[PDB]
């Protein structure tokens, strides 16, 4: 469930208040567009957090995938180069 | 990245049409100021659209790895461990 | 990680300033709603780098990793596969 659904949802009400807006400006209607402003924020930090998740689990797969590779024996180049991407990896989502 | 540049661009438009309605905030310009606001939100829901398209790229190449793997490798706890996730992945998108 | 403590917290904020914005919807509660919008943005937009940064980095992982295959397991259907994957991948990072 990325929520890309709700998200989009959130931005054709926005959408919809800024044409009223455009057509009858008023504070009620600036109100209700950063109102509608703040809802489209929310969805969006909610896809960003989701988008984090999956990248964990990813980057966890990769972990597993590597450990495969290292138990069927191969290069040492190349699993010395896949290691040091994957601890980046980890660095990088742990920051 | 892809597309980073325009959000940094519509960012920085968004810094100057702010100053610009710091010292004038008439009904015009809020009403401007909300239109580039609601015109970025829409990039940034374009953005992560995209992005959300590339995980499930990256997903589907991490299940052809894992075929792979298993062709070499043969059934492994470690390849008990590798379906596992994929199928989180798989049910998460 | 990543931010999405910032963002969390940013998107409070703009909740609270919305509620003083809805309590006297005057012009310098209009602007300071638009000012945290704008803040709000620049923190959306710099999750949203270092996301596409991730994406890239775990590209060229998944490419390492091919290249192990290849070396281990030499030439196989599969890996045309994986090959054309990746580089659907890579083009859709560019676009």
């Amino acid at each position: 469930h990325m929520g890309t659904e709700d998200l989009k949802y959130s931005l054709e009400r926005l959408r919809e208040i800024l044409e009223r807006l455009e057509e009858n400006p008023s504070e009620k209607q600036i109100v209700e567009a950063i109102r509608a402003i703040v809802e489209n924020n929310a969805q969006i930090v909610e896809a960003i957090r989701a988008i984090v998740e999956i990248l964990a689990l990813i980057v966890e797969n990769n972990r597993a995938i590597i450990e495969a590779l290292e138990a069927i024996g191969g290069g040492t180049k190349i699993l010395e180069e896949m290691k040091k991407q994957l601890k980046d990896l980890k660095r990088a989502l742990e920051r």
